[PDB]
């Protein structure tokens, strides 16, 4: 088993969602805290995780949030410490979510499942391990973007790299 020494990833959640979030109907907006943004993506930089190189697992961890707001603060929705999780060319990305629903409730979904990736291309070695997986909405997703999106959505594609070291 080996560490995460650096990893990076590029996610923009949905390209729809920000065009909608800065639209004139959420007439909304974000905000980051430990997140990037850069050519529509976010951008998360963490330190932490672990590989199984011979069996091609593991988890990538990474710190920050990111906060939507719209329709008069009636959508408010976090996400935030999101993990890109793998066994073979499969795997999770999970996150803390909190959202509020179409009467202003909030709703806390714990650290979920926001969706399921198959990953396109996945290498991972004694030193570095890299890939892109389509992301579908999970259940919980789906209720957490207020039904608009049903489960099994398509989603942004997630991309990530990690230096790997420690054994
Ligand atoms: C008073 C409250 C709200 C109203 C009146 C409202 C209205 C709308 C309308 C008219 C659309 C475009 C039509 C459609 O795609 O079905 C839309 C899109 C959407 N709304 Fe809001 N909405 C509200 C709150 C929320 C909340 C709380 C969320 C939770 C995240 C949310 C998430 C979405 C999503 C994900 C879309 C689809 C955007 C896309 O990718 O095209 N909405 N909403
Ligand atoms: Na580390
Ligand atoms: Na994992």
């Amino acid at each position: 088993s080996l560490g995460v020494t650096q990893a990076s990833a590029q996610w923009g959640v949905k390209a729809s969602f920000q065009n909608y979030i800065r639209g004139s109907i959420a007439n909304g907006s974000w905000t980051l805290n430990g997140v990037g943004f850069d050519n529509q993506q976010f951008q998360f930089s963490g330190n932490s995780g672990a590989v199984d190189a011979e069996n091609k697992t593991g988890s990538i961890n990474f710190p920050g949030s990111i906060h939507f707001t719209g329709a008069g603060g009636i959508l408010d929705m976090q996400i935030a410490n999101i993990e890109i999780s793998f066994n073979g060319n499969s795997g999770e990305l999970i996150a803390d979510v909190v959202s509020s629903d179409m009467d202003g409730n909030s709703t806390n979904y714990g650290r979920t499942v926001v969706g399921t990736l198959n990953f396109s291309a996945l290498n991972v070695s004694a030193t570095e391990a890299s890939g892109s997986a389509s992301v579908s909405l999970s259940q919980s997703g789906s209720q957490a973007f207020a039904d608009f999106y049903t489960p099994g959505t398509q989603l942004d594609p997630i991309s990530f790299s990690a230096t790997l070291g420690g054994l």
